[PDB]
């Protein structure tokens, strides 16, 4: 048998709307991620989605064939039972234009990324663009690059992209990644990409020691109807621990908090709770650690996480200092184009009495510039963000012929 564990490694999945994501994620983990009534009615991918599975190798036969994700080498062509690795997880991120805050908030989850490139469309494209730039800024490098929908071009026409996918990287960051040809939707050479990741986004080192930080990215009511009482729950909060570890019976806190009022002023108030349940897709643990994104069963009133009312978030140990801040210094930098829109434009420099986007962790919030230097801003929120390190990664975004869109990034300044 192979154990139950959480997963260890959040891969996300980005590139350019209809690319064939939430297909690729289907192929290798028989899980549709979408699952909001609008994503299902319109086909899209439109909140973060999240999949989960087993990975193992058949030791007796020949690769790629020998990588599997369930406990079997019957395929292979072996009774033996394949040598368990590791649990993994994806974070398919929406391709849609109008959607990269959500994209950023995932990457922020992220270890590694595929980034999927159809092989039947015009290279780039402009969110295979903005999503590649995207993963560079944050620090996602341990990326594999897969050429999917390949049963619906010719050899020649897969290889004429892939030579310029590889132009596309030479002289950047990504210069190495590989580039593996895949169908998605008739799970060709899926055996290649599992090699892939387990040789290309390997899982990275933990600090289990730090002081527990969780960004929220979901928030959910549990409670269905025709339950009795005795199986009834406090609300749930999900997400994804970035390091430390939580364990069931822990007092916790979710920062910012709940918008409320005080002395006539808006505030947050910090909820405090205590952890009533830890689970990763239908396994229950004692303990959570980085890797997967984990369900935070709390004491809550449901009321207080229905609908993903607490995304962006963070959660940490109810005793630990972490600012929470109405107001950011940011030292940044500019790209030198808006990479995302279909006629890359140059990106005007920032100015006093604007209003940005900024993405932290998991949060995405708007404020105003009260301040610009060469290579500062300092920044107003709407509402205010928890910064649980120094020198976090921020990244910023500009409103441009009515659409926000990505135009620098920063560290915050605490
Ligand atoms: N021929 C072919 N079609 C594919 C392949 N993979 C996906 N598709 C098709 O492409 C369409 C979009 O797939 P989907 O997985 O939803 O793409 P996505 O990148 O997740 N979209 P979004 O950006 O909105 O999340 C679907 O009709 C799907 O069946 C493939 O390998 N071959
Ligand atoms: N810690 C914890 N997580 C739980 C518990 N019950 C469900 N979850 C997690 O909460 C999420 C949603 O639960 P699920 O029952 O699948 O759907 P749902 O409760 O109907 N949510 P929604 O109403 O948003 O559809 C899943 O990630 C699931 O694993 C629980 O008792 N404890
Ligand atoms: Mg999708």
């Amino acid at each position: 048998a192979w154990p139950k564990v959480q997963p260890e490694v959040n891969i996300g999945v980005v590139g350019h709307v209809d690319h064939g994501k939430t297909t690729l994620v289907q192929a290798i983990t028989g899980i549709w991620t979408s699952k909001h009534s609008e994503e299902l009615k319109r086909g899209m991918t439109i909140k973060l989605g999240y999949a989960e599975t087993n990975i193992g190798v058949c030791e007796s036969c020949k690769k790629p064939e020998a990588y599997v994700t369930e406990p079997s080498c019957k395929s292979c062509g072996s009774d033996d039972e394949p040598k368990f690795l590791r649990r993994i997880s994806f974070i398919d991120a929406p391709g849609a234009e109008v959607l990269m805050a959500t994209m950023l908030s995932g990457a922020a989850l992220m270890d590694g990324a595929i980034l999927v490139v159809a092989a039947n469309e015009p290279f780039p494209q402009p969110q295979t663009r903005e999503h590649f730039v995207a993963l560079g800024i944050i620090g996602v490098k341990n990326l594999i690059i897969v050429q999917n929908k390949v049963d619906v071009v010719s050899k020649e026409e897969a290889l004429s992209q892939y030579r310029q996918i590889k132009q596309f990287t030479k002289g950047t960051w990504a210069e190495n990644v590989p580039i593996i040809p895949v169908s998605a939707l008739h799970k060709i050479n899926i055996d290649s990409l599992i090699e892939g990741i387990e040789e290309y986004i390997k899982t990275p080192y933990r600090d289990l020691s730090q002081k527990p930080v969780m960004l929220v990215i979901r928030s959910f009511d549990v409670n269905k109807p025709g339950t009795q009482f005795n199986e009834l729950k406090g609300g749930v909060i999900g997400g994804s621990i970035i390091q430390g570890l939580f364990k069931v019976d822990q007092e916790i806190k979710v920062l910012p908090g709940l918008r409320v009022e005080k002395q006539g002023k808006v505030s947050y108030e910090p909820i405090f709770t205590k952890i009533s349940s830890i689970r990763f897709g239908d396994e229950e643990f004692k303990e959570a650690k980085p890797g997967g994104l984990v369900a935070i069963g709390t004491y809550l009133d449901p009321s207080l996480t229905k609908a993903d009312n607490l995304l962006g978030s963070i959660i940490t140990l109810a005793d630990a200092e972490v600012p929470v801040l109405w107001n950011i210094r940011i030292k940044y930098n500019l790209l030198e184009r808006v990479v995302g829109a279909k006629e890359m434009l140059k990106v005007d420099p920032i100015r006093a009495k604007e209003t940005l986007m900024l993405s932290v962790g998991s949060s995405t919030t708007l404020g105003i510039v009260t301040s610009v230097k060469k290579d500062e801003i300092e920044v107003e929120l709407r509402r205010p963000v928890a910064v649980w390190s120094n020198n976090i990664r921020t990244v910023i975004s500009r409103q441009i012929a009515g659409r926000w869109r990505m135009i620098g990034w920063g560290l915050v300044e605490i």
